[PDB]
């Protein structure tokens, strides 16, 4: 009748904590993102969750969440899975600038845009940005099931969620109709990405979801597989409120 | 060869410095285990591998075991699979028990009997074992490929072969047949199980085969899966010497 999963995006690293686009870059979780994870998997064990699968992205600070998640459940023995397609969103020439800055730069109105618009693309990323490199050059994108030429180099909400998409339908979602318990480590945007369609959120009022980091995100899902009632957040409200807002207002400029 | 892949078994855990069976209790690793893991992974780094799957027990240290290599690799996307399949032997009876004290009270010549012996069957663990509960009534269990009541309650290293050849044929041999190159992350003598087959040591040599902890084993395979020489230690010959005369000390008074 009715299936329940959990998802949720990995603690914040070096990269968000001094307010810049990371995006693609794989970098790994810091102590505190650590701790954050640990944090989630003692509250799903206080749940008694008995997960049956695990779905990541490629980016290792969500598969090293979703470890110590299982680490905290004793259930290192649960399949996991890892796709691109669970990737955090391209934030093209963005990558590695400073949201602040941006906002000083461009006004808050269109880093706003930039960061929560469904429909606005990032300017794309080039050979030349200090992060190309690392990005593409790394054998994970030489096996996915896209070419490395054909794999993004910036995208809107609404790419992100066409190539998320299929991925939801084709191999998480029969899984959920199976009854299975399921646990997606993921990112800030494609969480949102996800949920926009989960929801049945407009394309006007998914700019205003932001997610906080290190959160267990609770979606009941019915028959149809869609959203009986609107995600949840999994702990101290006040603390995941003032975490969004946070988030909220890394993309605003000072006083 | 035609094919290479790459097999190991774990880093020490609590039960290693107290010298007792560990076997299917699923203790973890402690701090000086996954060092081990972590020298594993650098070391296979120097050599350039880069795996497309990897392979595991249901057992955790050996699944950690796996994730601390992947990271050392910067291979934590490769894809992992985990089977009871692969779990260390059933030690049955003798679990929790310490090997030093047993070859004091019975001989070390009973104890390596028991230890490396190809055919004998240890006794079967019974519900009043102080860990037969811990062990049985893990979800893991629940979920494998046979009935949890048809799950071994001991095993001689012929019936680990017997229940591990199974998983090689269908889904790690294929694996290498494609080309992938593989990583098996195991214990001491499910791994001295897949050598025998792989290598077609005899039922009597096998007996003098111990694995050192932590250690990449290298194994070059021809068109047929079958070895084209022993398998290859990666790392200090006489560091790695050392390493498997510890584990036979164990079974010394
Ligand atoms: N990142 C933190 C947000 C508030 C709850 C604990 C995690």
């Amino acid at each position: 009748s009715k299936y329940k999963l959990i998802m949720l995006r990995h603690g914040e690293g070096a990269w968000n904590k001094e307010n810049r686009f990371c995006s693609w870059v794989d970098q790994k979780l810091n102590s505190e993102g650590m701790e954050e994870a640990r944090n989630c998997g003692k509250q799903l064990k206080a749940l008694n969750f008995e997960f049956d699968l695990v779905f990541t992205s490629v980016l290792n600070r969500s598969i090293h969440t979703a470890w110590l998640i299982l680490e905290e459940l004793g259930q290192e023995w649960v399949p996991v899975e890892s796709s691109w397609r669970l990737n955090e969103r391209h934030y093209g020439a963005l990558i590695g600038l400073n949201r602040e800055q941006m906002a000083l730069n461009h006004g808050e109105e269109q880093v706003r845009l930039w960061r929560r618009s469904y429909n606005v693309t990032p300017p794309p990323i080039e050979e030349s940005h200090p992060y190309y490199q690392e990005i593409y050059n790394d054998r994970r994108y030489k096996v996915c099931d896209v070419p490395l030429d054909q794999l993004p180099r910036s995208e809107s909400l609404k790419d992100v969620l066409e190539r998320l998409l299929p991925y939801w339908n084709e191999r998480i979602a029969p899984e959920v109709l199976r009854g299975k318990t399921i646990l997606i480590s993921a990112h800030g945007n494609s969480s949102r990405a996800l949920l926009k369609h989960l929801e049945g959120i407009s394309d006007e009022d998914i700019i205003n979801i932001t997610l906080p980091t290190g959160v267990p995100i609770l979606l009941e899902l019915d028959e149809n597989l869609r959203a009986v009632g609107p995600h949840q957040f999994l702990g101290d409200q006040e603390a995941i409120q003032a975490a969004i807002k946070k988030v909220e207002d890394q993309g605003k400029v000072k006083q």
